[PDB]
């Protein structure tokens, strides 16, 4: 039988209180959702592997499960931890037990017979007695005990979780001891008591990341399985349990190896190695053997793991790798030195020897193998074969060799044969006796020299080669240079002394079979990024995944040039985009409820009605408000840098000063950002030099400002719809936060005198001085400078306004509906918290050091190796400000620009009347309106729309008397009776006269002429 | 990182949609072209080709000319869906002048759309009419110069062309530094690995983090900064067509030198013409 | 805290609070008040005042 | 700008050429990779805010 | 086939020779 396990397996991964906080661990917890194995026993139990780790747990009514043995082949001939907890006293022993072959406790109890023998134990812990049930007794289920067995690096952790009642819920586990026990455990047995239905659960652990969520109270009550499903990655990625609808990037998916492959040359050959280290003579070090080892199979484990090399040194490579990888060619540089001298024997020492006898380059690759000699190497009276140079005029140069017996003049005294005072030779010779100290015995030093690979390999180490599988994504080792790809056949010809290919990126691009001398190009297996589309979580749980720049085939399944969509399904019918996917398509949470894909709609299809003498011309029109939301600043925030890097430590800001200024140069830049904030609010709304005020009564023609205009009933003189925009949108680490020197109070002043000045003076106040006029007039002005005669607002003035009115009326309503009014600048302030909140995690980041915490190491560490530590801290947090500065004044800079615009705006669009197209608001700008929001500016738009249309016919100009009459203004129509001139953008047919339209010419010209007559007056 | 790269995707998207996308139905031009001797054949869509683009579309798209983690996002807005918003914008600048703009396209015949253009120069109206098959042969002309002009040289449409150089050189560089040991034995991160055991291993490891996390973040801020003058190019684009193609422009050499009659959005590659 | 929590952090990884060893009380670390120091000046060339 | 050059960044000498005349090269490498460490953030920074 | 042309020449051998050479000569033949 088996289960699903229903949300269990989740323990407290450390021993640190948080809370109102969601955080990510990665360990072995049992997945949410696995299915998990379960055996009920009535009145016996299987052997389970011990796989990473185990989880258990039990609902119990007589307390037949008992304990846990755990071990490798439970036999005696292994180690293996015994806990037993038998109702009474928890007793854990780690003997070398034998176990019977069918372990049990009897049930009052009357048997012992869970191991048979006890010998070489290890370890013993009994704990106090305590009481549970002992008794047959049935019944249902009172106490769910939940358990969680792992062992890491020797440490057996034990977690555990009891609660009264496999059921639904979530419960995470504490811990319990910490049991030092070292014992390499791989396989497991339950404990069942023999005489009744007593069930137990089994689990298993694999690698995973969970998300936990920290309630205020600091209990675990929920988290997410981040590796379980799409949605819980999405949940896991944005650090948060719910998401918005929309697409979002939560992963990347790469197609794993199946295999892997070993080619190597087939040669089987042994390395003559024995000959070297074990050699009858060693060569001097003025004149030191140089054997080149070549065509053959090479073991370093050997050489290495014998004992009786007395120093090791590899340079560049390790010695357990050496094993797999391979060489064009070894060298083995073979002399004697003296013990004290062994030290000089590697790269970037000088020295009698390093500069004279043996250098090596300073960038060198292979391993400095040494061992004592004082059989062969040293004798009485002293070995006395043994030269060095002890004088040259230069030192040497990395692997040359020089041999010369010309004596050294060291004076300028040319002695050219005779050794005398500055005349000496340069071999000189040291001897070796049996009674010498430790540092002037003879010691044997042979140094590999390695080349590593360019060219064919001859040395390779005893790795068995493999078969080869081309077209599939393997893991693959050529001649010890090693990745993952497909491997396929190409046409590229390398030249013969070329055996590697490589890319821009300097990786392999082809390589040449070591065993058959063909090219194969090596491609990654295929991969590319995974997106969630997600209905927001509020509606729905169901997600579709887009697997990017892939076909599927790799991988109800829909295949576009985004990628292919997994759990979408593919819909005919266009409509307006909802979630982008991309390359045209879009996906939506429609009609039980699915998920759909489709190509979007561009809008609908329309045609115009277009022909040579035909016009439509508006008889009605509507007079309607929008609204533009424009940031105007950012959260003045300011950083003391030496708090946030250096906290309270002298140490630290002391390490700091050796970086310079650029403490002052962020502080300067962040500085600059704050005074930019206020600047960007001062151009914005501080562009009138008084503070005017609307009369007490409001007679202004119908139009119904007291929703814009300041209510004296607040504690704040804000508008109504102010306070809506206000209700909309939503520090110890030396992170500050400036406020804004224009309090909101200020600003709505200066919002109630532009609309004051906008009310009752029109634009006259942005010229000079605020010259009153009606409000009625001023519409008139306005829609006289759209091309609408004045006259018509006044036949129309009341419909005016209650259209103005109601228009307000809407924005309201929208306004206090729905919170996605006011986005623009919501996510002003959400991107600057979100790079705050980043920058305080920073601090919880190592960057390599010991501990994230710089008084942690200051109290662990004296100064001068904490040094290294602190610096490494400080590289990091230093990075951490900048990218969060530079990516402020980037972001600052969109500021500055949408406060410019903004600024133009009320210029433009509050100030005067806006003859630039949907520049003020869709429509014909007759006036804006603006009003104060959080860090931004609203602007209240009115515009005139056309809204009804007739089908006129047309003329570009009328003959009379054979002259062509033009209009001055407006266009001739024709009702098909009689024609009349009327204005563009309203039908208000006049009387064709002298006065209306002008003459000019003789109608044999003009293309589409008509005949009419022309009234004169 | 991967944050502020995202973030430029989406703004590349929103930046064609405020150029683009700014007219809610998609209009059509009637199958007679009766506009008075002005001919638009070769800047409305032809539909004998598998992309319905404009004769001077595809000479502007003849022009213009990934396993390291590095993708390229496709756009929201294909080719073809960009070409159908400008044969929208054309349609309606030609059937409806300005109108559509401001709300619905009011038909009107072309050669009176050019009569208020005139007249709002400080030309009256008369002019043209006169003078009208003159007119039509100077813009006939002036658009086979348009032709002859993008047909023959490469070097029309450098603005374009600079920015796809730059943005295909960032990734070059980018591409490149893999091959920067940084101070490490080998850029190749599989040869240390294959080379050295874990511990000494962890310091050449971390040198080449310390390179590569440099080089992506250069490579994010030159971005971020080359995106903004994007934007902000975008954003003059979008006040162009609002102000140059929906209406007329009275703001000097705005739109183009001279006194502003017309504009009319022709797309090319990441960009518009 | 529950009994095997000893130590609370914040999102800085700093101590928020401790538990302290010899009587099993939670102590809230708040650090002590501090903040920017700013020197309002007319320019030296009128008064050194401040 | 140029006072960044002043600045030792960890290094026992913020004069290039006083690293050279004291240390041979291989010991030397550590001290130049360090400077050079600091010279070029200092540069980017500058070309940032450029 | 100094002649006009363009063209790289290929490695040959590798020799561990290890001396410091500040002289050459070339060899003739002598009919
Ligand atoms: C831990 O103990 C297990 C024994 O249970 C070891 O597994 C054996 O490994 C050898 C070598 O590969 C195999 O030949 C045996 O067949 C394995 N045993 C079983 C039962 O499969 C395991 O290697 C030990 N681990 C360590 C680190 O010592
Ligand atoms: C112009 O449109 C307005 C509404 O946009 C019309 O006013 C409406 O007229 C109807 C009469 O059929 C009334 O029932 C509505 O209550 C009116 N609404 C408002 C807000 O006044 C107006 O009549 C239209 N004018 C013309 C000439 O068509
Ligand atoms: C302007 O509009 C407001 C509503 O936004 C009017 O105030 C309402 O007036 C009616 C009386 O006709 C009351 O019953 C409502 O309760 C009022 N509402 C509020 C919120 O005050 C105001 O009277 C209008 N101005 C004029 C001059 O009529
Ligand atoms: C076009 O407009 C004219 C002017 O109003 C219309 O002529 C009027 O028609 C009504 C009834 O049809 C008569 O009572 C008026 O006396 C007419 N005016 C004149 C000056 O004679 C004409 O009918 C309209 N045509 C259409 C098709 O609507
Ligand atoms: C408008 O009226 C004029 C004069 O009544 C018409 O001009 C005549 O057109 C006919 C046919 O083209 C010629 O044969 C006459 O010689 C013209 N007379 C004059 C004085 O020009 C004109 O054709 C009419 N147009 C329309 C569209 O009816
Ligand atoms: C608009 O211009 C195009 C040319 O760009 C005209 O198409 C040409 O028409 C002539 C006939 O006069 C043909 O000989 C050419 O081969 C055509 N060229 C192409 C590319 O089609 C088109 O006829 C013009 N429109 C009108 C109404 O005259
Ligand atoms: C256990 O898992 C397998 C495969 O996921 C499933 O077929 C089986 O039904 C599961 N067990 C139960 C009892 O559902
Ligand atoms: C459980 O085992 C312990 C081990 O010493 C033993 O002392 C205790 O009496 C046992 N409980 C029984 C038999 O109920
Ligand atoms: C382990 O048990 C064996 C049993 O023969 C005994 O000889 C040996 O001394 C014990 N101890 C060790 C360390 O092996
Ligand atoms: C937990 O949270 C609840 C919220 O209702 C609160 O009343 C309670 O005091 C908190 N603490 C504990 C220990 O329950
Ligand atoms: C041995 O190497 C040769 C060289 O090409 C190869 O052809 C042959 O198949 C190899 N033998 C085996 C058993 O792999
Ligand atoms: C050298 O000789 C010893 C003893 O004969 C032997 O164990 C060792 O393996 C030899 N060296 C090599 C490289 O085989
Ligand atoms: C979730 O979103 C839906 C639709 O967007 C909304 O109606 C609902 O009120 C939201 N719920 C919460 C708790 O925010
Ligand atoms: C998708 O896979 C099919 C099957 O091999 C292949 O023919 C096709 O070219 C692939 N790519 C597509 C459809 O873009
Ligand atoms: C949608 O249209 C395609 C045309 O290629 C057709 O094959 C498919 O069956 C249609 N689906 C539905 C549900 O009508
Ligand atoms: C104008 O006429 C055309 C064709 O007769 C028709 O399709 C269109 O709807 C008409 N417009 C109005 C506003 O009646
Ligand atoms: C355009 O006007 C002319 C006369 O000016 C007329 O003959 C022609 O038929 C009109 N166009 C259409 C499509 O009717
Ligand atoms: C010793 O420790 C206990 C533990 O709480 C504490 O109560 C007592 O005051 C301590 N004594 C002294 C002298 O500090
Ligand atoms: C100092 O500033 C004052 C007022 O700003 C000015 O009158 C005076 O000349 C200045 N003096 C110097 C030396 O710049």
């Amino acid at each position: 039988a088996y289960t699903n396990s229903f949300t269990r397996g989740v323990y407290y991964p450390d021993k640190v209180f948080r809370s109102s906080v969601l955080h990510s661990t990665q360990d072995l917890f049992l997945p949410f959702f696995s299915n998990v194995t379960w055996f009920h026993a009535i009145h016996d139990n299987p052997v389970l592997p011990f796989n990473d780790g185990v989880y258990f747990a039990s609902t119990e009514k007589s307390n037949i499960i008992r304990g846990w043995i755990f071990g490798t082949t439970l036999d005696s001939k292994t180690q293996s931890l015994l806990i037993v907890n038998n109702a009474t006293n928890v007793v854990i022993k780690v003997c070398e037990f034998q176990f019977c072959n069918d372990p049990f406790l009897g049930v009052m109890e009357s048997e012992f017979r869970v191991y048979s023998s006890a010998n070489n134990c290890t370890f013993e812990y009994v704990s106090q007695p305590f009481l549970m049930d002992l008794e047959g007794k049935q019944g249902n289920f009172k106490n769910l005990r939940e358990f969680v067995f792992k062992n890491i690096d020797g440490y057996f952790k034990i977690y555990s979780k009891h609660t009264p009642i496999l059921p639904q819920g979530f419960s995470a586990l504490e811990p319990l001891v910490d049991l030092p026990i070292g014992i390499n455990i791989t396989r497991f047995q339950t404990l069942l008591a023999l005489h009744g239905a007593a069930a137990y659960y089994v689990g298993y652990l694999q690698p995973r990341t969970f998300l936990l969520k920290y309630n205020e109270n600091g209990t675990i009550t929920d988290a997410v399985d981040c590796a379980l499903d799409p949605l819980s990655e999405t949940k896991c990625t944005l650090k948060s349990f719910t998401v918005e609808k929309g697409i979002y990037q939560t992963s990347n998916f790469r197609v794993q190896p199946t295999e892997s492959i070993v080619r190597f040359p087939n040669i089987t050959n042994l390395c003559p190695f024995g000959e070297v280290f074990n050699a009858t003579r060693f060569a001097s070090v003025y004149a030191w053997n140089r054997k080149r080892i070549s065509n053959c199979v090479a073991d370093y484990s050997v050489l290495y793991n014998s004992a009786s090399f007395s120093t090791f040194k590899c340079y560049g490579v390790s010695p357990t790798k050496l094993n797999d990888l391979c060489f064009t060619n070894v060298y083995a540089d073979s002399f004697v030195i003296r013990g004290d001298e062994v030290r000089q024997i590697a790269p970037c020492q000088t020295g009698k020897i390093a500069d004279y006898n043996y250098k090596l380059p300073d960038d060198f690759t292979g391993c400095v193998i040494a061992w004592n000699s004082n059989n062969l190497d040293s004798k009485v009276g002293g070995n006395y074969n043994y030269l060095y140079r002890l004088f040259r005029k230069s030192n040497l140069k990395p692997f040359e060799r020089d041999i010369s017996t010309e004596i050294y003049q060291a004076g300028s005294t040319p002695c050219n044969g005779v050794e005398g005072f500055n005349c000496y030779f340069p071999l000189q010779s040291y001897g070796f006796q049996p009674t010498n100290g430790v540092g002037y015995q003879p010691y044997r030093v042979v140094v590999l020299s390695f080349e590593l690979l360019h060219a064919p390999a001859t040395v390779c180490g005893p790795k068995k080669s493999t078969n080869l599988v081309k077209n599939k994504c393997v893991n693959f080792n050529f001649n010890g240079l090693t990745g993952t790809g497909v491997l396929t056949e190409s046409n590229k010809k390398f030249l013969p002394f070329q055996q590697f290919g490589r890319d821009i990126a300097d990786t392999t691009d082809a390589v040449r079979d070591p065993q058959t001398l063909e090219i194969l190009d090596i491609t990654p297996c295929s991969f590319g990024g995974v997106s969630v589309i997600t209905p927001g979580t509020n509606t729905s749980n169901q997600v579709a995944v887009l697997y990017q720049d892939v076909n599927c085939t790799e991988v109800n399944v829909f295949q576009t040039r985004a990628g292919c969509l997994i759990g979408a399904e593919h819909v005919n019918n266009s409509y307006e985009c909802d979630i982008p996917i991309g390359a045209g398509i879009c996906a939506s949470y429609q009609t039980s409820q699915s998920i759909i894909a489709y190509t979007m709609s561009l809008g609908a299809e329309n045609s115009v009605a277009y022909s040579n003498n035909s016009i439509a011309i508006p008889t009605n029109f509507t007079i309607s408000v929008t609204t533009e939301i424009l940031p105007v600043s950012m959260t003045k925030t300011s950083v003391d840098c030496t708090m946030y890097i250096c906290g309270d430590s002298t140490e630290c800001s002391n390490l700091l000063l050796q970086y310079g200024s650029f403490c002052t140069q962020l502080n300067r830049a962040l500085t600059g950002i704050a005074v930019e904030q206020d600047k960007n609010t001062q151009e914005v709304f501080a562009q009138v030099k008084q503070i005017y005020k609307t009369p007490p009564i409001k007679d202004f023609g119908g139009f119904n400002f007291s929703q814009i205009l300041p209510d004296p009933s607040k504690p704040s003189k804000r508008s109504f719809i102010e306070d809506l925009l206000f209700n909309k949108v939503t520090k110890f680490n030396g992170l500050t936060v400036l406020p804004p020197l224009l309090t909101d109070e200020m600003i709505a002043q200066y919002t109630s005198a532009l609309l004051a000045g906008t009310i009752t003076s029109g634009w006259t106040f942005g010229a000079g001085a605020a010259l009153q006029i009606p409000f009625a007039m001023q519409m008139a002005y306005r829609f006289n400078g759209i091309g609408v005669t004045q006259n018509v607002l006044y036949e129309n003035q009341k419909l005016i306004a209650n259209q103005f009115n109601s228009a307000i009326g809407k924005i309201q309503d929208s306004l206090s509906s729905t919170a996605s009014a006011l986005g623009k600048l919501q996510d002003v302030v959400n991107q600057n918290a979100q790079a705050l909140n980043t920058l305080v995690k920073q601090l919880s980041s190592n960057f390599g050091a010991i501990s994230s915490v710089l008084n942690d190491i200051l109290s662990r560490l004296d100064k001068c190796e904490a040094e290294v530590q602190i610096d490494r801290l400080i590289t990091g947090r230093l990075q951490s400000l900048q990218t969060y500065v530079t990516q402020q004044l980037i972001r600052a800079a969109e500021i500055r620009a949408s406060a410019n615009l903004a600024a133009t705006k009320m210029s433009e669009c509050v100030l005067g009347q806006s003859k630039r197209v949907d520049f003020c608001g869709k429509g014909y700008h007759l006036m804006s309106f603006p009003q104060s929001a959080p860090h931004g500016v609203v602007f209240l738009h009115v515009t005139y729309v056309p809204a009804q249309e007739k089908n006129f016919t047309t003329a570009p100009a009328i003959c009379h008397d054979g002259k062509a009459h033009f209009p001055r203004e407006g266009v001739f129509v024709s009702n098909g009776t009689h024609w009349f001139v009327t204005q563009r953008n309203f039908y208000e047919p006049q009387i064709i006269t002298t006065d209306n339209t002008f003459v000019s010419g003789n109608c044999d010209v003009v293309i589409g002429i008509v005949n009419n007559t022309v009234y004169d007056p």
